[PDB]
C-alpha cells in the first residue's frame, strides 16, 4: 500500500532518504495490534479514527481530550492520514489534565492501568503503550514504566524536549523501554530532542501533522510527535510477526536508518525508525 502526500513524518519512515512524498506500508496496517496512548485523551468521534478509537480511562473530570496533543499523538499512531498503523485499536488514557499537566502519582497509576486492562482487551497481534509524557527524573515513575514493559507492553516514551541528555527524566531514562528522540525533515536531530545513551531510537518529532480536537488538524513538535511514530511502527511490525512486544524496540533499532541524522552528539545513537517496507 502506499499513500501519496502523506505527512513527511509517514514518508521518513517509509524511506532510506529524506524528501520523498509517499508512505509505503504494508496492507496490515497494525490489524489487531492495540496502542494505549497514555496523554490528555483522544476524541475518539473523530472521522480520521473511523471508530478505531476509544477511551478506556481517566483520571480527571472527563473523558474528553480537552487540549487536542493526545488526539494528536493518537492519530500519529493510527489515524487513517496522519497514522503509521492505519488499521491498530486505540485506547486512550488520560493521565494528563486539560493544561497538558499530571502528577507523578497519576501517571504511574495509568500505567498500572494499561498493564492491567490489556488482560481484558483483544489484541492477538500485540499491545504498545504510547508515552507522550515526561518530567525530572523518578524512580517510581521509571519503574511503572518498566512494569508495564515487562507485563508484556512494548513501551515507547519521549525522550523530553530540553536539549539536554534524557537521562535526568522519566520515564526516558528508564533502559527497558524505547526511548525516542525526534528528527525533523531534513535529518537533523530537532533543536529541543533531548540525547544521550538511554535513547534507542529517533522519529520525526518537527512540524508533525496529525489530528486535533474539535476534528480538525495541526502540525505541532516534540519528542512528544516522535514517541507515536515509533509506537504505531511497533505495532505496525507486530502485525507482521516480524517481532514481539518484549523485542520490538532492539527490533526497530537493529532495522532502522543508521547515520542517517545531523546533530547527534558522540554517545547517542544515530538510528531513523524505518519500517523497511519492500
Ligand atoms: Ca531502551
Amino acid at each position: 500500500a502506499a499513500q501519496t502526500n502523506a505527512p513527511w513524518g509517514l514518508a521518513r519512515i517509509s524511506s532510506t532518504s529524506p524528501g520523498t512524498s509517499t508512505y509505503y506500508y504494508d496492507e496490515s496496517a497494525g490489524q489487531g495490534s492495540c496502542v494505549y496512548v497514555i496523554d490528555t485523551g483522544i476524541e475518539a468521534s473523530h472521522p480520521e479514527f473511523e471508530g478505531r478509537a476509544q477511551m478506556v480511562k481517566t483520571y480527571y473530570y472527563s473523558s474528553r481530550d480537552g487540549n487536542g496533543h493526545g488526539t494528536h499523538c493518537a492519530g500519529t499512531v493510527g489515524s487513517r492520514t496522519y497514522g503509521v498503523a492505519k488499521k491498530t485499536q486505540l485506547f486512550g488514557v488520560k493521565v494528563l489534565d486539560d493544561n497538558g499537566s499530571g502528577q507523578y502519582s497519576t501517571i504511574i497509576a495509568g500505567m498500572d492501568f494499561v498493564a492491567s486492562d490489556k488482560n481484558n482487551r483483544n489484541c492477538p497481534k500485540g499491545v504498545v503503550a504510547s508515552l507522550s509524557l515526561g518530567g525530572g527524573y523518578s524512580s517510581s515513575v521509571n519503574s511503572a514504566a518498566a512494569r508495564l514493559q515487562s507485563s508484556g507492553v512494548m513501551v515507547a516514551v519521549a525522550a523530553g524536549n530540553n536539549n539536554a541528555d534524557a537521562r535526568n527524566y522519566s520515564p526516558a531514562s528508564e533502559p527497558s523501554v524505547c526511548t525516542v528522540g525526534a528528527s525533523d525533515r531534513y535529518d537533523r536531530r530537532s533543536s529541543f530532542s533531548n540525547y544521550g545513551s538511554v535513547l534507542d531510537i529517533f522519529g520525526p518529532g518537527t512540524d508533525i501533522l496529525s489530528t486535533w480536537i474539535g476534528g480538525s488538524t495541526r502540525s505541532i513538535s516534540g519528542t512528544s510527535m516522535a514517541t507515536p511514530h515509533v509506537a504505531g511502527l511497533a505495532a505496525y511490525l507486530m502485525t507482521l510477526g516480524k517481532t514481539t512486544a518484549a523485542s520490538a524496540c532492539r527490533y526497530i533499532a537493529d532495522t532502522a536508518n543508521k547515520g542517517d541524522l545531523s546533530n547527534i552528539p558522540f554517545g547517542t545513537v544515530n538510528l531513523l525508525a524505518y519500517n523497511n517496507y519492500q
